[PDB]
Order: structure tokens, then C-alpha cells, then sequence
């Protein structure tokens, strides 16, 4: 099952919301980590609000976004990072990656509580364009961003 | 304004349409055949059908997908190759690119008979990952495929 993370925040023409789940098996294999190595499944839920000044269909997934993650357990001071990766599941696409919490051997990623960070940043890092024309252009890119959220871990689904 | 490229195909849970345009200005600079020397925008429109097997609700872009074009006047015997970039426009995100049509350098791209090849493969070559455990996972990619399109040029819209 899918445990929320704290509330989603509405900034930049996205509605963005955080997840949990049990570690999931991705293809192609040897990119994220191993189910069998992890706790999670963290997942970043980026879709477009009304009136996206991108462009984007209300509701669309937002793709080709650069997403990278802080957690931090603030009761022991922990702190790890990576990056979200795009895939699809059953629920359509998203940014993830597989975690390991109690696992991790570097320690103090167990029950507890969490800050979350994601960084993110605009598809022309990755080359995704975009039309400036007058008939069809739309507006800049957000600059580089970061959005916070509090949750309590407790324990691997 | 907009010009449909024969029928839309309806292959792999995708429905696969093609359009050209006027050319269009697009950022980052230099990715793309500039404006000034081209003739149309050529544009392929992907989106999830009903009951997409890789996870796609209904109407989401399908994104990631590589897409080569092979576009040759059947009257003249011009062949032009390329491929059609991720981007954005005030109606959402598709496929696209500048093409020199009159403009072009060797010549043979004016005003005639056209057939269009898209080569189409999937978002795993760009390493978008899928979920295949039980619990969330989609099922497999469809292998590269061409799609063909016959239309008449008629110059810039
Ligand atoms: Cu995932
Ligand atoms: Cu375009």
C-alpha cells in the first residue's frame, strides 16, 4: 500500500506530492536498487495544475523533470540523498526510487521521524524544448526549486 | 494553421497522428533547425489510448519515445532523414521538428506527392524504467515498428 507524505505543495504550474510504498522490481534491471535491498519505494507525484504556463494539460504528468531527494531522520540525524528516476507502474508514471531504511548499513534510517526535500529542476536540462513562438509559444521555465514535507516512517509495507 | 499527415494509426495502446505547421521558433536555441531556414514543423501526437498496457491512463502524452522520420517526395525522389524531439507548445507536449521543405539545400522538397515513415521505439531505449513486480507492475514494451503515412504538400500553412 501507498503511505502519503506529508500534504503536496501547488508551486510552478505543478501540484507535488510525496509517497511511500513497498520496493518495487523495475526494468530495465541494475538502475535503481534491488527490491531485495530496500525498505521503499519513494515516489514524487508531479502532474500540472489548471492554466500551466508550460503548456501542460491540466492533470498531464510532468516529464523529463531533474529530481533529486534528501531525507533526513531527525531524530537520529541521518542523511541520505539520490535521485527520483522516471518509470511507469500501474497508476501511470512517476518519479522513484527503491530505499533502503532499516537495511541500510550505514544505519539510523529506521522507524521514525523524517524531513523529505525534493530538488528539481526544468525538462531543458534535459533538452526538452519548447515553442516561443507567438501562435503557439508559452512562458520560461521555473528555476531550479526545492519543496519540503514531514512525515513518520513506520517501517518497510 | 495545421495540417493533418494522412490517418491516425492505433498500434501498441498508442494513438500515433501526424501533422505539419508553420515552423516554429523553439528553446533552447540550436537544438532544432531554425525557423528561418525551414518550411513546416513536422509533428507527431502520441497519447495513451483505453486500456493501455504499459500503465498509460487514457489521453497522457507517451513520453521518452524515440522517433525517427524518413520523409521522401514520391514525384522527385527527395529523401530526408531525422528525428523529432521531445517538447512543448500551448497545447501541450508532442514530438517535433523544423524541416526545410522549398528551402532545402539539394532541392526536390517543394509542393507534391509525400510518403512519411515514423520509426518508433520504446521509452526503455532512453532508460524510463517500468515496474514489473506483481503488486504494480505493466506489461512489456512493444518491440520498434514503423508507422506509414501518404499526404499531399501544399506548402507552408
Ligand atoms: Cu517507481
Ligand atoms: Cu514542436
Amino acid at each position: 500500500g501507498e503511505v502519503p507524505i506529508g500534504d503536496p505543495k501547488e508551486l510552478n504550474g505543478m501540484e507535488i506530492a510525496a509517497v511511500y510504498l513497498q520496493p518495487i522490481e523495475m526494468e530495465p534491471r541494475g538502475i535503481d536498487l534491488a527490491a531485495s535491498l530496500a525498505d521503499i519505494h519513494l515516489q514524487a507525484d508531479i502532474h500540472a495544475l489548471k492554466n500551466n504556463p508550460n503548456g501542460f494539460p491540466e492533470g498531464f504528468w510532468m516529464p523529463y523533470l531533474t529530481i533529486a531527494y534528501e531525507l533526513k531522520n531527525t531524530d537520529t540525524g541521518a542523511i541520505k540523498r539520490g535521485t527520483l528516476m522516471p518509470m511507469v507502474a500501474d497508476d501511470g508514471p512517476h518519479y522513484g526510487a527503491n530505499i533502503a531504511m532499516e537495511k541500510d548499513k550505514k544505519g539510523g534510517f529506521g522507524v521514525g521521524n523524517y524531513e523529505l526535500t525534493f530538488y528539481i529542476s526544468n525538462p531543458e536540462k534535459q533538452g526538452f524544448g519548447r515553442h516561443v513562438d507567438e501562435e503557439t509559444g508559452v512562458g520560461k521555465w521555473f528555476e531550479p526549486f526545492k519543496v519540503d514535507y514531514k512525515f513518520k516512517y513506520t517501517g518497510t509495507p
